[PDB]
DNA sequence: ACGCTAGGGATAA
DNA sequence: CAGGGTAATAC
DNA sequence: GTATTACCCTGTTATCCCTAGCGT
């Protein structure tokens, strides 16, 4: 069987590469569960055909996290992250790291979880039926944060920046989180957009759910 | 005075 | 976060 | 020549974070 090391430098159309990809059939349990959090989060799952295959594109500032993810999707990621250095309209230099997996049908499973009546969206029962503590941990490392950033604060309330979703979508996410994890949470507004507020009352619950998956360089997001 | 909000910005998506 | 562009293989 | 496609690249902001100042 073809070893990843054997094709991680060939052309995208290489014969050996495709043979390699045919050795792979599906994502494992982690890759899938974390996948859910990443898609709700900062990851991007796209298809260049009509849905035959999907790949995942990653871009984050924190390099340590970018590596944790790549290492997680190891078999699916041929190259190390690429340093991206761009200039703003201001003339400032912003640095970030890029990376992605190759396309493969094994990714369709994750993608279809976010497809209804043929349009990307947030299904009503996504939380209840698929979001696991691992998924939640990754959603947090991506869009999570504190409610109160003031110095010397004691409020343990957490937040999930769901600003790119519609209020209806977030309302369903909230319902799922309350029912499945008994989390005391509710939608709030920021920039006239949806964010999830999780009362400090449930911090300890929330924390123990995701603690097994967060990494050191992400612990700063917690109160 | 000060804990807490919601307002707001230069990124980090 | 989304999509766009292409150097590298295949036939 | 035409089909493929992973690894960059660019277009654009909704992001997460900070903090002015409201309410008490
Ligand atoms: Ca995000
Ligand atoms: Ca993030
Ligand atoms: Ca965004």
């Amino acid at each position: 069987n073809i070893k990843k090391n054997q094709v991680m430098n060939l052309g995208p159309n290489s014969k050996l590469l495709k043979e390699y990809k045919s050795q792979l059939i599906e994502l494992n349990i982690e890759q899938f569960e974390a996948g859910i959090g990443l898609i709700l989060g900062d990851a991007y799952i796209r298809s260049r055909d009509e849905g035959k295959t999907y790949c995942m594109q990653f871009e984050w500032k924190n390099k340590a996290y970018m590596d944790h993810v790549c290492l997680l999707y190891d078999q699916w990621v041929l190259s190390p992250p690429h340093k991206k250095e761009r200039v703003n309209h201001l003339g400032n230099l912003v640095i970030t790291w890029g990376a992605q997996t190759f396309k493969h049908q094994a990714f369709n499973k994750l993608a279809n979880l976010f497809i209804v009546n043929n349009k990307k969206t947030i299904p009503n029962n996504l939380v209840e039926n698929y979001l696991t503590p691992m998924s939640l941990a990754y959603w947090f490392m991506d869009d999570g944060g504190k409610w109160d950033y003031n110095k010397n604060s004691t409020n343990k309330s957490i937040v999930l920046n769901t600003q790119s979703f519609t209020f209806e979508e977030v309302e369903y996410l909230v319902k799922g989180l309350r029912n499945k994890f008994q989390l005391n949470c509710y939608v709030k507004i920021n920039k006239n957009k949806p964010i999830i507020y999780i009362d400090s009352m449930s911090y300890l619950i929330f924390y123990n759910l995701i603690k097994p998956y967060l990494i050191p360089q992400m612990m700063y997001k917690l109160p």
